Order: C-alpha cells, then structure tokens, then sequence
C-alpha cells in the first residue's frame, strides 16, 4: 500500500498550475507547500499500521530533471505532434496540425493544450502510481528501440488524462516545469536538509525516504562510496586580482582539462563510475577488472595498502602514437576512434574524497594532495595525476597561463591549499582562469617540446602585393602551437611534411622576413596552410617583424577553403589594432 497509488495525478497537476500562474514567489511555495503537506497528513493516516513509501513518486514528476532512475523517453515533439493529430482527428493541412509539427521555441505543451482545451473533455484517471508505471514503460521500450509500444504507452497516458494533465505530461517528458521557482528552493521547502543531502546522492529517492519527516535532520551528511555527489566547481577569475583573491599566502596552479568530469568508487574488485550529473557511466569504463574500456587497464595500478577510494578527475581521450589528448571539438569521431583502440581513455585525477576507511572531503587539499600521491602508480596513457605546481606570484598565473595555451590546455586552476572539499559550490578554493578572428599563413616550424611531430608554427601575414599580383612577402607575426589536440593538426603536419626547408639565419628566404625569431624550419609560401587563430588582443614584440604579436594564440581551424595567397595582410593587421 503506497501514497502514489492512492493520489490522483489530477491533485498534482492542479498544483502545478496553480504554481505556475502564480506571480510571487511568496505564492509559489504555497501551493506546493500544501501540496507535500497533504501527502503527508495522509501517508500517516494510511502507514499508521505499517515503511519505504516516500513521496518520490511525486518528486521524481516534480523535479523531472533530477530523475535518474528513469533513462531517456526518446519522445520527440513531432511524434507528439503527429500522435495527436491522428488521435484527435485534426486536418493535415490545417493551422493547429501544423503549429505542432513546425514548432520550435508559448511552449509546446501550451500548444498542444490549447489544441487540446476545446476538444479534450475527459477527467483524469490515472493516478501519480500509474502514470509513473505509464513513463517507465516508455523509457523501457526507448532503450529496446520499440517504437510501437512507445506509441501504445503514451495512448494510455493521453487518452487516460484531462487536458491540463495533458499538457503538465508533456512538461514531465520534456523535462522542463517552466514553474518559476528554482529546485534549490523546492528541496528547502521539503526538507532542511534536502539540498544537502542530494548534494552527496544524486538521488531523488534517497533524499524523501530518509528526510521524510520534516523535524528529524541528519547529522552527518557526507561523500559515500557508491553514493554519486555533485562535483565541486571553480569561480571565474580576474588574472590582476589573483594574488588577493589566494589570500595572498601561497597556492596551486594546476592544469586545466577539457575532458569528461568523472567520478570513480573502488571497492577491491568492484567500481561504480558517476558523471557530473551524477549519471553512471560504469558499463563504458569498466566495473570489475575484468570488464570496461578502462578498469582493466588501472586495476592494477592501484598500490597494495588501497582497498577502498573515491577519486574526481577529467576522463580523456589520449592518443598513444603522438602521446596527446585529443579536444572536445574536432572533425573526427572521439566516441568511435576510442572504441576502435586508435584512441584510449586516460583518468586525470584531481582529488581523492576518501581512502579505504577514512573521508577526506573536511581535509585540506594540501592533505587530499598528499594522500593522492599514495593511492597509485600512475601509468601515462591510462590514469595519471594532474600536473600541478606551487606558486604565489601574479607574473606565475600569467606564465602558466601562456604554457598552457601554447600546449592548447583551455586554461589554467587556481586552488587554495587549505580549502575544503565542498560539493555543488562553485569556488570557495577553485577558481578558473581563461583568456580575457585572424586568418593567417603557415611559414615556418619547430621540433622540441614535443613529439617526429611539429611543437610549433611560425605563422606571418602578408605584403600587399600590386593589384593583379598574389603576395610575394611575408612578415612574421607569431609563434603558436601545433600539438596534434585535433586530428586535423596531425593530418596537417603529414601533407606539409615534403614541403620543410632549412632556415638559415645567414641566408633567409626572400618571401619571408623574421623578427627576433627564427623557425628551424619554412615553407614556401605556395605550398602552404591558411590557419585561422583565435587570440585575446595584439601586443607589442620585437620578436617578430611586424613589430606586434598575439596574446594568447590558439589554432581554431586549418582553412583548407582559402587559399595562400589569401593570406590576411599587414593592413589587415593594421584595422584589427
Ligand atoms: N584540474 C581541474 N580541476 C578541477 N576542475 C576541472 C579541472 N579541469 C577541468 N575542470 C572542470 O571543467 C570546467 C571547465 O571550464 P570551461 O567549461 O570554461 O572550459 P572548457 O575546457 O571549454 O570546458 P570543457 O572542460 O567542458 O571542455 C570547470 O567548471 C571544472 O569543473
């Protein structure tokens, strides 16, 4: 015997509405507030004899977002669409049919409610149970790739409901309330402790089971193994004001990764793996030694003393051949490319919560840091400590800044060694630091730093040439990398590789005039790449001739579509100052 199976859906979709109309905030939580407390009243009047009946059945509808039990509907709007066009006997070719099918972003389910409102006269049957029975069914038959019984189960929740259960339905599977009212506020009006709670379990259901009476708290919340808590984030941060910002005592920097953020529980032979959202990404990388694209290459890793740990890191794709990780944006598949072992996944570990019987969230991350030192062996390619370094100068945050935008990082952290591990907050000790469209040609190269492979371009700009003529000189404007982070850098390097020539600074080419700075390695100006750069703002340099240079120069595209000769020019350069 549940509460679910005993309160009409109706009941929950007024209120719903109720709350939407509503303009105050005040008013808002009101009605929802009545709403739990009638739950309540009633779950003590039908459990008095009685238990693990909660009120998940609504949260889970009330927060749709949050859910985590139910996997994707798969449902698009024009299935939607389509359905209810054949169901309600609407014209192809009339105004309401096609304000459903050709919607785009006075909401969808305003749409349809109002297509619905004159034609739908039904009351509800269905109750809170039901249509949670209902949308399991069609997550169930999502993951089968069973189109049909979608369509069927949807029938039933359609033809079972009113209109305005209809239209809240849709909200429910879209995943969007449009309430007005954040969920941070809902979880307060629950419970205390709600917000807190789910901040380490990831977990609708948890959270109302265990705080279901509103006077008993719990003492302890805390990091649990196999529990999924939010990941701790970093602030955005001025570079001029850093020093203050760090309470000028001295701090981390540590490298910053584009990757998947990714959370692993280890118990001996067992791993549990949770994403940001606290989704669990376990099958793909591997539950037990023997299974996954990564536990079994890491299982071992692990030193002898460790039976138990909680790590945070950034999972990457890692290409062993050019020993790089390969960025988030390029042309290429990551997802195939790591399936088809011409890419591996690599853990970057940042943090460890807890090692076998001791939790290590209220330690400093100077602690945490040592502690993560002894957890593993770290093996390159597979799960690897973050680099890091200690430091205290404004002109340090600046120097790791340009390394690791040579080395195409997207930026750099900045921790402070004596915070705390604080899950779901942005900053406290983390901050993050980035930077705050040139079309230009490839001139020369460097090897060292990197490998074999190219660490550098030296890229120029182009002497306008007569009219009727293509450039013939080139000034130098900048050095920038060209570690194959995108699979196309490394298709570069390959077509250009015939096309290298000795640099000699006793007898340069004509076609291309230096600064200060000399590349080991040019490359006539014909033969050559247009790559378009991303940079932050035009500096001042005596290192190269056009007596300027770029801040912060990132490739974000080889323009393969331009040619040569249409190199931007130094008045191209002078417009952009
Ligand atoms: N070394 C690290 N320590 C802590 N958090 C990190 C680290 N590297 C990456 N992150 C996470 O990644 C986010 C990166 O910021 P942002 O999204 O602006 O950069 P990006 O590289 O373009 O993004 P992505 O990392 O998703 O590609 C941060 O909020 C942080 O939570």
């Amino acid at each position: 015997q549940t509460v679910a199976s005993h309160v009409p859906f109706a009941d929950l979709c007024s209120t719903l509405e109720r709350i939407q109309k509503s303009k105050g905030r005040a008013e808002k939580i009101r009605h929802f507030r009545e709403f739990l407390d009638s739950w309540r009243k009633f779950h003590d009047a039908l459990h008095k004899n009685h238990v693990t009946d909660s009120f998940y059945p609504a949260m889970r509808l009330i927060l749709p977002q949050l859910e985590r039990e139910r996997m994707a509907y798969g449902i698009k709007e024009t299935m939607l669409a389509k359905l209810y066009i054949e169901l309600l006997n609407l014209p192809r070719d009339g105004k309401d049919a096609l304000k459903l099918l050709n919607y785009r972003t006075g909401d969808f389910a305003m749409i349809a409610y109002f297509v619905l409102k004159p034609r739908c006269l039904q009351k509800g049957s269905l109750t809170i149970q039901q249509v949670n029975d209902l949308l399991d069914s069609i997550a169930s038959n999502n993951s089968a790739k069973r189109k049909d019984l979608i369509k069927k189960s949807l029938l039933q929740l359609i033809t079972q409901s009113s209109a305005l259960e209809q239209k809240w339905l849709i909200r429910m599977i879209i995943k969007d309330l449009k309430l007005g009212v954040s969920q941070q506020t809902i979880f307060s009006v629950f419970h205390n402790d709600a917000a807190e709670l789910h901040n380490v379990t990831t977990d609708l259901e948890k959270v109302c089971r265990q705080l279901h009476d509103p006077s008993v708290g719990l003492s302890d919340i805390s990091i649990t193994l196999f529990s999924a808590f939010k990941p701790m984030l970093a602030a955005i941060a001025d570079i001029e004001h850093i020093e203050k910002d760090m309470k000028h005592q001295s701090f981390y920097i540590e490298t910053k990764l584009d990757g998947e953020r990714m959370q692993m529980h280890k118990d001996g032979d067992v791993y549990k793996y949770f994403s940001r959202n606290g989704y669990n990404y376990t099958d793909q990388f591997g539950a037990s030694p023997t299974e996954g694209s990564l536990t079994p290459f890491i299982h071992n890793a692990f030193k002898a003393d460790i039976q138990i740990c909680i790590l945070d890191g950034e999972m990457m794709a890692y290409n062993p051949n050019t020993q790089t990780f390969m960025q988030k944006g390029t042309k290429f598949d990551i997802k195939r490319m790591v399936e088809d072992s011409d890419l591996q996944t690599c853990y970057c570990v940042f943090d460890v919560l807890m090692v076998n019987n001791k939790k290590l969230g209220h330690e400093t991350l100077r602690k945490r840091y040592e502690i993560l030192s002894s957890i593993f062996t770290p093996i390159p390619g597979r799960i690897e400590i973050v680099q890091k370094t200690q430091a205290h100068t404004k002109n340090e945050v600046i120097d790791a800044l340009n390394e690791a935008i040579d080395k195409r990082e997207e930026g750099i952290m900045v921790k402070q060694p004596l915070s705390i591990y604080k899950p779901d907050k942005r900053g406290e000790g983390w901050l993050k630091i980035k930077p705050e469209e040139l079309d230009i040609l490839i001139v020369g190269g460097y090897w060292g730093k990197g490998s074999g492979m190219m660490s550098h371009f030296l890229c120029a700009v182009a002497e306008k040439p007569p009219p009727g003529e293509k450039p013939s000189v080139f000034h130098t404007l900048s050095r920038v990398g060209s570690g194959c982070t995108m699979k196309e850098l490394y298709d570069l390097g390959l077509k250009l590789a015939k096309y290298w020539k000795p640099f000699h600074r006793k007898a340069p080419p004509s076609s291309i005039l230096c600064g200060t700075e000399k590349p080991e390695v040019y490359i006539e100006p014909c033969n050559s790449v247009i790559v378009q750069i991303k940079a932050a703002e035009i500096v001042p340099s005596d290192m190269y001739k056009t007596g300027c240079t770029l801040r912060f120069p990132r490739i974000e595209k080889i323009r393969d579509d331009k040619e040569w000769h249409e190199c931007m020019t130094l008045d191209d350069l002078e417009q952009l100052r």
